[PDB]
């Protein structure tokens, strides 16, 4: 059984996973915008 050790591992993974999703979100916006306006 794991009650305290399981929560500690999730806290460490959640902190790293949080930044991983942040970098992915910024890349997703660049793939949609690509700083290349067509009408302007």
């Amino acid at each position: 059984a794991s009650r305290a050790a399981l929560i500690e591992e999730g806290q460490r993974i959640a902190e790293m996973l949080k930044s991983k999703i942040q970098g992915l979100l910024q890349q997703a916006s660049k793939q949609a915008q690509d700083i290349q306006p067509a009408m302007q």
